[PDB]
């Protein structure tokens, strides 16, 4: 069947595992445990096509991203994840755009801006400032919640249907 290799990137504590572990496993993880290099393996139905998602999640700790590059390189899709309510995770998309044209050789990358932790109200990063930053890049921006499961499974199929633009 077909396979989609999906790659989960941003700063750290936007809520990466979270989103992935939501759409993978329906629950929240409530606490906050720093990733090195996870991978998730999902059969799901997608616009009537069966396929296999495999997910990378990303370290996004300065300290933990030892190899990141090296596991990057793989992927076929990037979700960019930054957090509403962390303005410099937001700032800090620019590098890990730059450093996915980077691993894939690249300008045209299949790639979806996503803002998290859309369910808390400490909103820093308005949905416009999103909209034009994903706009600039041509891809989508869509709003989540690892919380609540808003907009969740959203993000990882529009980068699916991204994936299959290209
Ligand atoms: N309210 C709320 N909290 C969230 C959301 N997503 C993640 N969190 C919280 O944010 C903290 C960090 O989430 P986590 O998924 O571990 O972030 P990460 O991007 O994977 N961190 P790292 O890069 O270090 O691996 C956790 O305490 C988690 O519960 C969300 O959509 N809403
Ligand atoms: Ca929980
Ligand atoms: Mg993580
Ligand atoms: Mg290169
Ligand atoms: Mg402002």
């Amino acid at each position: 069947m077909t396979e989609y290799k999906l790659v989960v990137v941003g700063a750290g504590g936007v809520g990466k595992s979270a989103l992935t572990i939501q759409l993978i496993q329906n629950h929240f993880v409530d606490e906050y445990d720093p990733t090195i290099e996870d991978s998730y393996r999902k059969q799901v139905v997608i616009d009537g096509e069966t396929c296999l998602l495999d997910i990378l999640d990303t370290a996004g700790q300065e300290e933990y991203s030892a190899m990141r590059d090296e596991y990057m390189r793989t992927g076929e899709g990037f979700l960019c994840v930054f957090a509403i309510n962390n303005t410099k995770s937001f700032e800090d998309i620019h590098q890990y755009r730059e450093q996915i044209k980077r691993v894939k050789d690249s300008d045209d990358v299949p790639m979806v801006l996503v803002g998290n932790k859309c369910d808390l109200a400490a909103r820093t990063v308005e949905s416009r400032q999103a909209q034009d930053l994903a706009r600039s890049y041509g891809i989508p921006y869509i709003e989540t919640s690892a919380k609540t499961r808003q907009g969740v499974e959203d993000a990882f199929y529009t980068l699916v249907r991204e994936i299959r633009q290209h």
